[PDB]
Parts: C-alpha cells; sequence; structure tokens
C-alpha cells in the first residue's frame, strides 16, 4: 500500500485530517449560515461562532452563544466558512478570507497536531511545542519528489519544491523561514537541511548536520522567550553539483549575542555550552580546567537559572563532542576550546576593588592565575593589561590606571572578544570541512533570529528587530510590490492593490543614510570626542521626535526611544550604546593574548579574518556599519535566488503545547501579512512563461496565435510578452 492512500499509515494518522463521524457529515450539510463575532468588542481577537438567523439588503443578524441577537453590516462581518473547509490544507480554498476564518482553520489543524498549513504559495507552521513524529526517514521517503498538491504540508514538501525548481530552473532558491522568537525557525530549519541531505546525498551529508549541535552549544542560551534561542543568525547555503546531489554547504554567521557571555536577565541563561561543560566534563578535565559548579562563576550564577526543564546538560555536552568528532576538530583542538570556555569562567571571577587611590587593584589573584593558566598567558601581563592597559596620547605612549568599574568592563570586553572570535573561528573551522566542491546551485536557509521584547530592550534587541524587519519587507516586496510591478508592466488588466503592507519606514528610521537615521547617527556619535549616552538619545530625539512616524520620544522615560517595527512597538535603552558600537578592546589586552601558548587562543588574536577589524578612515568600522553592511549583503545574494517562505508563529509566549491564544496568534497572522498573501495568490496570476518559450515547450512567428490554440479562458491572461496562468 502506498502510505498516502493509505488511511492506517502513520502519514494519514500524523499528517492528514481525521475521519470525521456521522454526526459531525449532519453538521456538514446543514442548510444555516454562521458567522464569527466578539462578545466583547474591546477584544476584538476573542470570537466566537453566532448563527444567522435573518438577513437585509445590506446586514445580517445573528445569535450570540448566551442568546441574544445582534446585527452587523455585511461588509464588516467576518463569515464562517462552511464547515467542509475546517481543516483544508491550503487556505487559498477558503470561501471566507478573514481573520477569524483563517485562525479557526490553523486551530482545528493545531488541534489535532497538524502544525502545518499551506496558505497560497508559502507555508504556515504553527510550533506545536511538542514532539510529533512526522520527521522520521520514512516521512522524508513520502515526500521525494512530489508536488506540493500530491502530499499533505510539511516543512519537506516545501523543501522538495525549492529542490525541484532549483533542477527545473538551474536557478539558485532560498528558504526563509520568519518569526517571533521562539516560533520555530531553527527547528524547521534543521528540518530543511534534513531533507535536502537525505534526498540529494550520496560522511559529508552527516557532518552538515552536525555543524549543528555545535552552533547551538556556543550560540543558543535560554531566554525568557525561548529555552533555545538562537544568539545569532545563519544563512546556511545547501550547496549542489549540477547533476543535483549535496557538493557541501557554507555556514554565514551573524552578529553573536557577546554581551550574553557576562550578563544574563533573571531566570535566563548564558550560552548553553558553559553548563554543557561544568555538567559534563570528567572529574580529570574538571582538576586541569579549575571548574566546580555553575553557582561557582559570576557568568553563571546571577540570572537565578542554571536549567532547564527537559535538558541534561551533561547529555547535551556528549553530544557536542560527538559532532566535534564528526566534524573534525582534533582532541587538541577540542581541549583547546573548553580551555577558552574554562578561562572564560574564570576571568569573570576576577574582583577589582578600589585601590589606595581611584585606581583598582586585584587583592585576590586566584581567577586571574586559573585564567592565565588555561589560556596559556602571563598573568602579570594580563593584570597589567586590564587594569593599566597602555594608550596613546597623542603620540605619547600613558599607563591608564582603570578604576573598578573600567577594569570590570575591560575583562568583560576581553572575554567577548574571546567568546565571539572563537565562536567565528568554530564556524570557519566547520566551512573548511564543508567546503570540498564548487557549487553549480545553492539552496540558501535563512534562519535569523525571531523578533523579540523584553523589559529592557538594547542595541542588541535593535539589531535583531531591523533584521526581522528587513525580511518581512522582503516578503512583502516579493509577494505584493513585484508581483504587481509585472502584472502592470504586461498590461494584463491589473488593478493595484494597496495591500498596507510596507516596512520601508521603520527600515528607513533605522538603517537611512540621507537623512540619518538612528545607525547612522549612532556612527557620528560614535566617533565624536565628547558623546556620552545622553547627547546620542538627545541626538535622536532630536532628529526624530514628532519627526518621523515610527519613532517616539517616551515622555515616561529620558533614556529610552521607542521604535514601531512590524511586529509592535519597542521601546530602546539607549544605556552603554556608543561602547557596544565601538566594541572597544585594549590593546595590550591583545598582546598579551598574542604570545598564548595555546594553538587556538593565538589564531584568535593573530588569524586577520578573526583578529583583525576593518577600517574606515581614522576609524574601525562601527558594530552597527558592519551590521548593516551584512545584512545589505545578504538581501543582494536572497534577491539572487527564487525564494520560498514558511511563517512559523508562536502559538502563545508560554511554550506550552495545547494552547493556542488567539490574541498571540491573530498579531502574527496580521503582521506577517498572511491573509494579504493568500488575497494575492487568489485574485493573481502566479506563473507566466515568454509566448516564444511556450510554444517551444507545448517555432512560430505569431507566437500568441499558437498559445491559444493550445489553451477555461478565466486561469489565463495575455500579457505583452507573457503568458499568465492561475
Ligand atoms: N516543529 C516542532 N516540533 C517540536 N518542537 C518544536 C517544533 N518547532 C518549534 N519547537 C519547539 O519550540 C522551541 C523553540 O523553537 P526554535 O525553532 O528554537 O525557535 P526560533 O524561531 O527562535 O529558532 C524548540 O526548542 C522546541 O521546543
Ligand atoms: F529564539 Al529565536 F529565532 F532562535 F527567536
Ligand atoms: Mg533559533
Amino acid at each position: 500500500m502506498n502510505p498516502i492512500h493509505d488511511r492506517t499509515s502513520d502519514y494519514h494518522k500524523y499528517l492528514k485530517v481525521k475521519q470525521g463521524d456521522s454526526d459531525l457529515f449532519k453538521l456538514t450539510v446543514s442548510d444555516k449560515r454562521y458567522i464569527w463575532y466578539n462578545p466583547d468588542p474591546k477584544e476584538r481577537d476573542s470570537y466566537e461562532c453566532g448563527e444567522i438567523v435573518s438577513e437585509t439588503s445590506d446586514s445580517f443578524t445573528f445569535k450570540t452563544v448566551d442568546g441574544q441577537d445582534r446585527q452587523v453590516k455585511k461588509d464588516d462581518a467576518n463569515q464562517r466558512n462552511p464547515i467542509k473547509f475546517d481543516g483544508v490544507e491550503d487556505m487559498s480554498e477558503l470561501s471566507y478570507l478573514n481573520e477569524p476564518a483563517v485562525f479557526h482553520n490553523l486551530r482545528v489543524r493545531y488541534n489535532q497536531d497538524l502544525i502545518y498549513t499551506y496558505s497560497g504559495l508559502f507555508l504556515v507552521a504553527v510550533n506545536p511545542f511538542k514532539r510529533i513524529p512526522i520527521y522520521t526517514q520514512e516521512m522524508v521517503d513520502i515526500f521525494k519528489g512530489r508536488r506540493r498538491n500530491e502530499v499533505a504540508p510539511h516543512i519537506f514538501a516545501i523543501s522538495d519544491v525549492a529542490y525541484r525548481s532549483m533542477l527545473d530552473d538551474r536557478q539558485n532558491q532560498s528558504l526563509l523561514i520568519t518569526g517571533e522568537s521562539g516560533a520555530g525557525k531553527t527547528e524547521n530549519t534543521k528540518k530543511v537541511i534534513q531533507y535536502l541531505a537525505s534526498v540529494a546525498g550520496r560522511v559529508l551529508e552527516q557532518q552538515i548536520l552536525q555543524a549543528n549541535p555545535i552552533l547551538e552549544a556556543f550560540g543558543n542560551a535560554k531566554t525568557t522567550r525561548n529555552n533555545n534561542s538562537s544568539r545569532f543568525g545563519k544563512f546556511i547555503e545547501i550547496q549542489f553539483n549540477s547533476a543535483g546531489f549535496i557538493s557541501g554547504a557554507s555556514i554565514q554567521s551573524y552578529l553573536l549575542e557577546k554581551s550574553r557571555v557576562v550578563f544574563q536577565s533573571e531566570t535566563e541563561r548564558n550560552y548553553h555550552i558553559f553548563y554543557q561543560l561544568l555538567a559534563g566534563a570528567t572529574a580529570e578535565e574538571k582538576k586541569a580546567l579549575h571548574l566546580a559548579g555553575p553557582e561557582s562563576f559570576n557568568y553563571l550564577n546571577q540570572s537565578g537559572c542554571v536549567d532547564i526543564k527537559g535538558v541534561s546538560d551533561s547529555e547535551e555536552f556528549k553530544i557536542t563532542r560527538q559532532a566535534m568528532d564528526i566534524v573534525g576538530f582534533s582532541q587538541e583542538e577540542q581541549m583547546s576550546i573548553f580551555k577558552i570556555i574554562a578561562g572564560i569562567l574564570h576571568l569573570g571571577n576576577i574582583k577589582f576593588e578600589k585601590g589606595a587611590g581611584e585606581g583598582a587593584v586585584l587583592k585576590d589573584k586566584t581567577a586571574l592565575n586559573a585564567a592565565s593558566t588555561v589560556f596559556g598567558v602571563n598573568p602579570s601581563v594580563l593584570e597589567k593589561a586590564l587594569m593599566e592597559p597602555r594608550i596613546l596620547a597623542g603620540r605619547d605612549l600613558v599607563a591608564q590606571h582603570l578604576n573598578v568599574e573600567k577594569s570590570s568592563s575591560s575583562r568583560d570586553a576581553l572575554v567577548k572578544a574571546l567568546y565571539g572570535r572563537l565562536f567565528l573561528w568554530l564556524v570557519k573551522k566547520i566551512n573548511n570541512v564543508l567546503c570540498q566542491e564548487r557549487k553549480a546551485y545553492f539552496i540558501g536557509v535563512l534562519d535569523i533570529e525571531g523578533f523579540e521584547i523584553f523589559k529592557v530592550n538594547s542595541f542588541e534587541q535593535l539589531c535583531i528587530n531591523y533584521t526581522n524587519e528587513k525580511l518581512q519587507q522582503f516578503f512583502n516586496h516579493h509577494m505584493f510590490k513585484l508581483e504587481q510591478e509585472e502584472y502592470l508592466k504586461e498590461k494584463i488588466n491589473w488593478t493595484f492593490i494597496d495591500f498596507g503592507l510596507d516596512s520601508q519606514a521603520t527600515i528607513d528610521l533605522i538603517d537611512g543614510r540621507q537623512p540619518p537615521g538612528i545607525l547612522a547617527l549612532l556612527d557620528e556619535q560614535s566617533v565624536f570626542p565628547n558623546a556620552t549616552d545622553n547627547t546620542l538619545i538627545t541626538k535622536l530625539h532630536s532628529h526624530f521626535s514628532k519627526k518621523n512616524a515610527k519613532y517616539e520620544e517616551p515622555r515616561f522615560s529620558k533614556t529610552e526611544f521607542g521604535v514601531t517595527h512590524y511586529a509592535g512597538q519597542v521601546m530602546y535603552e539607549i544605556q552603554d550604546w556608543l561602547e557596544k558600537n565601538k566594541d572597544p578592546l585594549q590593546q595590550d589586552l591583545e598582546l598579551c593574548f598574542k604570545d598564548s601558548s595555546d594553538n587556538v587562543v593565538t589564531k584568535l588574536f593573530n588569524d586577520p579574518n578573526i583578529a583583525s577589524r576593518a577600517k574606515k578612515g581614522a576609524n574601525f568600522i562601527t558594530v552597527a556599519a558592519q551590521y548593516k553592511e551584512q545584512l545589505a549583503s545578504l538581501m543582494a545574494t536572497l534577491e539572487t535566488t527564487n525564494p520560498h517562505f514558511v511563517r512559523c508563529i508562536i502559538p502563545n509566549n508560554k511554550q506550552l503545547p495545547a494552547k493556542l491564544e488567539d490574541k498571540v496568534v491573530l498579531d502574527q497572522l496580521r503582521c506577517n501579512g498572511v491573509l494579504e498573501g493568500i488575497r494575492i495568490t487568489r485574485k493573481g496570476f502566479p506563473n507566466r512563461i515568454i509566448y516564444a518559450d511556450f510554444v517551444k515547450r507545448y517555432d512560430a512567428e505569431d507566437s500568441q496565435k499558437a498559445t491559444d490554440a493550445v489553451l477555461d479562458p478565466e486561469q489565463y491572461r495575455f500579457g505583452i510578452t507573457k503568458i499568465f496562468f492561475r
């Protein structure tokens, strides 16, 4: 039996809507009509189903749940779809396309663990927050080669469609997986990669998969929104030869959240690797590295959280090391990696105290000595580099004597540099292993850090949210703007629709050059010798307050500014932004570590690709300018691919299964442009081929006549160089 047609198969059990019973059939053939309405008009996302009992020319009257009777204009009415549509696999098929109707369909599917639903040309994936057995090899095998309409919605299906388009069109593809923090981007990314590796595979393929536990160990952490939050964005190029077999892969990582190494908010964790090393190391290795439990380290004992429900850090450590072995990190390199992790922990335990004067001293040198031992550096040199770094004053060489706060910050800067550089080094090592062939093609899978809002939002959140805004605009541009520009250019008699989705004003507020946006004003302040966080916020207010519609100068704070993003307004706290943008590290610290006896540490400080910083005239390039440039480069790459969108949707903000919260979901459906995306797919003309190229596949001087002969008139329209189909 073909599992697709076998109602006993796991495919049918886990990916198809369950058979309705005879009572549902009765309800399904009912002549009655229903409407979605709000019992409480202030709560616009909480809906009940009311029966339409009467109508006028312009209105419906319906019975509420409590049994009263309401009236509503037909043009304002959210009619409920005939219930034969409940659970439908592609929501472009719905008769009534409205918010409660789309949400209801997602809910019916979600309630039976069907997390994937097509919304026209793109896939919607609602996080189940539990394991559903739909990602086995057997599932992979079922989707292999199948057209999207032959099989159930699945991340595997869109992956296969991209793979088939790559071969059929000889064009690079991308899979763009959007979603707010914890929505499921990383999980789905991993599934796309699993699938491509299996269907296009011929050890290389295993190394591709095993890159993930490494990067997640060093790059992921518990935040309040996601127990396994990615703290770096990544674009994975899965590379193929001309025959369509996997030839390699390349990982581009984007800015890692280095600040997490030295500070975590309440209930959050540092990067997983710290907890994995401490829980998972042998008592031998804990002695050589001078390690104890998490509670003995300032960098791990501030949040009040050292464990994650359902996660064994010692077991994860074993998975991380196995991945490192498979990828090819030597035992030497692995030990050096954990020396750096241990050393960072020790550096964090250094306690600076006030000396006779304003300058800091280090009374207890235990932590300094353990760090220096594991890194292979001179402790006296390190001590002097932390508290008495030398700088130029003009051309004179002057020993500073940093006070306690500056010493502690410099120490943090060293830590963040060590961690950030190690991460870049891990990625580079992985890439060199996965770089074995010049590619013919690639499918690029984008997994950015998801849109996030916390009590305190800093520069890191602005960068993340800016990226999410840019990705949403990329969706807007491809689904709506480019689409409609093609229709109108080809004169298929298209009436332009304003879909009301445009993130450009927010993007410009952030990254504008002329007039200067936030990032540009930040950069200018960053190289202005007398700038402070206060002159910076004042500068932002001066440029944007009551001037830019997406900016708010709050009345309740002098140190925050609000950006209205697609996903909601975010208040950003300016504290430390100049320093975060400059990302300073005392040169004496680099000089100390350049002399490291450790082969990995020495690479982190001597390899120009890792250690060197690009210059913009008399200054180093800022974090913001670099960020902006890497993102612009990503977007340019994406523009050369055929994109496929997966919209991950989080069901609630508690990381709980079986708990769709309608306001949480509806906010995402709205700001993602899901309904608008379904509408363009229904009302528009998805596919078009130049007439001459259509005739040759299905020669003539009058290529249009040949096209009409071969051809229902409604499902097509003749353009000036192309035929258009539905
Ligand atoms: N399809 C899924 N199946 C099972 N768990 C999932 C699935 N998608 C999301 N997860 C759950 O939600 C968590 C957060 O998802 P993740 O992909 O890490 O978020 P992000 O969108 O921030 O990358 C996962 O660690 C897992 O617990
Ligand atoms: F926690 Al994420 F994308 F990994 F928002
Ligand atoms: Mg992630």
